[PDB]
């Protein structure tokens, strides 16, 4: 029932650069998410105390959330975008898993899901 430390937002010692397809990330995919009617679920770690969800860590080892990533993108955390695709990815496969199907949470998920996707179709050629 309580909850760990959060993922990092940054560290010294890894690799990371700035590319045109991460600032499109923070700029559009994750701005566009962060604004959404049901973005607020998803805008902290999972608060297993507050939401009285005593099992989520010890079902959800790799948790993440769009705080999370927001700081990432706002601190140069990232080699490239897939590293930060992966975490987006993460933050729903987690939702999906731990809770059940038609929940509200997970239709939450699944439109800024879809909303997720839409944004990344258009992506930019990194130049
Ligand atoms: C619709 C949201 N209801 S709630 O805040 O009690 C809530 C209820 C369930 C969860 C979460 C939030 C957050 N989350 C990422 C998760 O997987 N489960
Ligand atoms: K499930």
């Amino acid at each position: 029932s309580m909850n760990p430390p959060p993922p990092e937002t940054s560290n010294p010692n890894k690799p990371k650069r700035e590319t045109n397809q991460l600032q499109y990330l923070l700029r559009v995919v994750l701005k566009t998410l962060w604004k959404h009617q049901f973005a607020w679920p998803f805008q902290q770690p999972v608060d297993a105390v507050k939401l009285n969800l005593p099992d989520y860590y010890k079902i959800i080892k790799t948790p993440m959330d769009m705080g999370t990533i927001k700081k990432r993108l706002e601190n140069n955390y990232y080699w490239n975008a897939q590293e930060c695709i992966q975490d987006f990815n993460t933050m729903f496969t987690n939702c999906y898993i731990y809770n059940k199907p038609g929940d509200d949470i997970v239709l939450m998920a699944e439109a800024l899901e879809k909303l997720f996707l839409q944004k990344i179709n258009e992506l930019p050629t990194e130049e």
